[PDB]
């Protein structure tokens, strides 16, 4: 793997697995982050899931410096961009690849 | 595929196309861009990867900035930092998936 | 001046400079680099920056890789990712500083 | 102001102001974030200065990930390359700027 994977990979564990463990989405059926959940509901390029990420998306908080209001934003601390960008890559490649263990 | 692995292709495609076409080595054998030739040779990590590409290894000359001396450097136009990075992604991932088409 | 900035101006004096010289647009009235002209027309973020240099807006021609249709997009090579992000980066700095 | 220089901000806000607020340096005289000490320093390219913050120098803790040994690096948390860089960078602009203020 590459370092870009294996940073993405510590970032996932520190902030998604709460709801997105092994790829799925225990809040919402059907949302999960596989290729086929990702396609309908339109977050299946990499840059509609770095927005997702930053500035959330329904009652999925966003990690972005700038997401607001607070109530849509996670309580714990704001992600960097960088990293937001390697989450991002992280959850494509994972898409890409059947989500292979993390 | 990610956005890191079409950055790497569009640079690789530029600047490695003379020697590694398909990711191999027209220069000499058993230094392919292959798995079993970056761990034969011990150029198997990132790192190593980028400071081959960057500083240049005896047939194959040098890309980075401050690679010297200047026999062992490229005469065309050096490349970036992020795009030596780039590119020691892309042969990394690459190499991992057994080289496919991009 | 910082890594960031000399390669800014280095892909801007290449790239940009035939129709944006010294901020100013040959073309536009109305529509220079300059910071109200930018707020303006809405492309105040560098955000809005990066997406304009990217994929174009009527006679600015789109940068990017996947900038499309053809004819919206420069007929030299494209841009890098990263050149277009030090561009539009280059630019808010020098709107910022009125291009000195 | 630029998006790099937010993300250094931010970044400076975290591992740094608590010796170096507002561009000074509590620890000793003669060694802040101005242009003058940086110059006198021979600490006043972009390079350097992201070596210092790598590997560290004197009384400063070294932050990178693979700074040695490990008497002269930080025991706590460490930095990222492309932090190390954001900071580097946000030192650089800073000092030539004379540390306006954000
Ligand atoms: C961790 C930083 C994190 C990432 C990364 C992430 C990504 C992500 C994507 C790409 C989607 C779109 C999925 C789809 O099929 O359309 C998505 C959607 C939801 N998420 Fe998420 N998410 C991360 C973090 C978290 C956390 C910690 C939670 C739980 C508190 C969470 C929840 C959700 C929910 C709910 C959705 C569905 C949104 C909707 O379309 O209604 N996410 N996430
Ligand atoms: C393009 C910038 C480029 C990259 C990237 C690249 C990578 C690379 C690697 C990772 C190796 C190690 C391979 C191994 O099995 O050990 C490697 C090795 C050689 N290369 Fe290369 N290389 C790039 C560019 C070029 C070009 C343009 C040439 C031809 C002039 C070239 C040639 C070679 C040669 C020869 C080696 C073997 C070096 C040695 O072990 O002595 N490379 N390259
Ligand atoms: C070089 C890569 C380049 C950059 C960078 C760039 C930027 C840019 C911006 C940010 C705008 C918006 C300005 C505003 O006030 O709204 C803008 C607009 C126009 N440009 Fe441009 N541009 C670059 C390259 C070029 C080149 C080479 C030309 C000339 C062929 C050109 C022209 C124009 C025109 C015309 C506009 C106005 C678009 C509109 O609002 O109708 N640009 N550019
Ligand atoms: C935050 C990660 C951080 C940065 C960035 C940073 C930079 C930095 C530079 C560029 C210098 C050179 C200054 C000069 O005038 O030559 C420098 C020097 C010192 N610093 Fe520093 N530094 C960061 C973090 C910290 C922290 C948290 C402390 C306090 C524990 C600290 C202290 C020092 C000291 C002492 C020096 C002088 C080194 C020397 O020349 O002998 N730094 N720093
Ligand atoms: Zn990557
Ligand atoms: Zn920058």
């Amino acid at each position: 793997q590459t370092l870009d994977i294996q940073r993405g990979a510590t970032l996932f564990n520190r902030a998604c697995i709460g709801c997105h463990d092994t790829g799925g989405n225990i809040i919402q059926p059907g949302a999960t982050l596989f290729t086929k959940d990702l396609e309908r509901n339109g977050v299946d390029t990499e840059e509609e899931i770095y927005r997702v990420t930053y500035f959330g998306k329904g009652r999925m908080p966003g990690f972005g410096e700038k997401c607001t209001p607070r109530g849509q934003c996670t309580f714990g601390p704001r992600l960097q961009d960088e990293e937001i960008k390697l989450l991002a890559e992280f959850v494509k490649f994972q898409a890409d690849q059947g989500w292979p263990t993390v």
